[PDB]
């Protein structure tokens, strides 16, 4: 029932590039949901032993929180802004596929999500 470590953040044999995108997806993207009324759940991994979730990590084989994602942007740890895409589209199907509708916290989820794909629709071109 205890939690595994939390995800990478920090990648050594990795090269590193600041794009338009890469900067959108922190500075508006990731800052936006990051300020947001219902952040705090999704700002570090799900602690399922904190929170009396014994199964959460036989459920869930790739967690992903905004708070890795916001380290991940921060240590250039994506080369590719669809990589970080990906994250924030995982956590939230992770949520879902936790908790049931209805739940607080998947309508705190769908809230989040749906601020994250306003933000996306501005996202800058490709170099
Ligand atoms: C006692 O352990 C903790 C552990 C973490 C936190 C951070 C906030 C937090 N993190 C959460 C993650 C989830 C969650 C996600 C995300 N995916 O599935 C579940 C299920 C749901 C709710 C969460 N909440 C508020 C929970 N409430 C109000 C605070 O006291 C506990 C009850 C607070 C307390």
């Amino acid at each position: 029932s205890m939690n595994p470590p939390p995800p990478e953040t920090s990648n050594p044999n990795k090269p590193k590039r600041q794009t338009n995108q890469l900067q959108y997806l922190l500075r508006v993207v990731l800052k936006t949901l990051w300020k947001h009324q219902f952040a705090w759940p999704f700002q570090q991994p799900v602690d399922a032993v904190k929170l009396n979730l014994p199964d959460y990590y036989k459920i869930i084989k790739t967690p992903m929180d905004m708070g890795t994602i916001k380290k991940r942007l921060e240590n250039n740890y994506y080369w590719n802004a669809q990589e970080c895409i990906q994250d924030f589209n995982t956590m939230f199907t992770n949520c879902y596929i936790y908790n049931k509708p209805g739940d607080d916290i998947v309508l705190m989820a769908e809230a989040l999500e749906k601020l994250f794909l306003q933000k996306i629709n501005e996202l800058p071109t490709e170099e």
